């Protein structure tokens, strides 16, 4: 359907690097923030029932980072820097990071798109 897959996997590189790449908790925890980048890179012009699959691999089959009474939905980790967060969720962090690598990969059969 596509005419591109050659590029798809540039950024699919990354998710299996950055999995190969951390080996300890604060590596993987810290890297997972990392993953979230190449997750919206296939948010250019998605649509609400094709990214329905992804849904079923986050919504209800991963877990939500609860930091400063402010917890996250749709399986990622968010930007907090110094704050008021339990060693009970830190680690959690670690727990997605692992599986959304492995998400990331059908996620590689779309599209993608690089802004910073």
């Amino acid at each position: 359907m596509g005419y591109s897959d050659e590029d798809r996997e540039a950024d699919n590189l990354r998710i299996a690097e950055i999995i190969k790449n951390a080996q300890d908790d604060d590596s993987k925890i810290n890297s997972t923030q990392e993953l979230l980048d190449i997750y919206r890179r296939l948010y250019p012009s998605l649509t609400p029932e094709e990214r329905e699959s992804i849904d079923k691999f986050v919504n209800e089959h991963t877990d939500a980072i609860i930091i400063d009474g402010v917890p996250i939905q749709g399986g990622r980790k968010a930007r907090i820097v110094g704050k008021i967060v339990s060693p009970g969720v830190k680690g959690l962090a670690t727990g997605f990071f692992e599986e959304l690598g492995s998400k990331l990969a059908q996620l590689f059969a779309g599209e993608n798109l690089y802004f910073q």
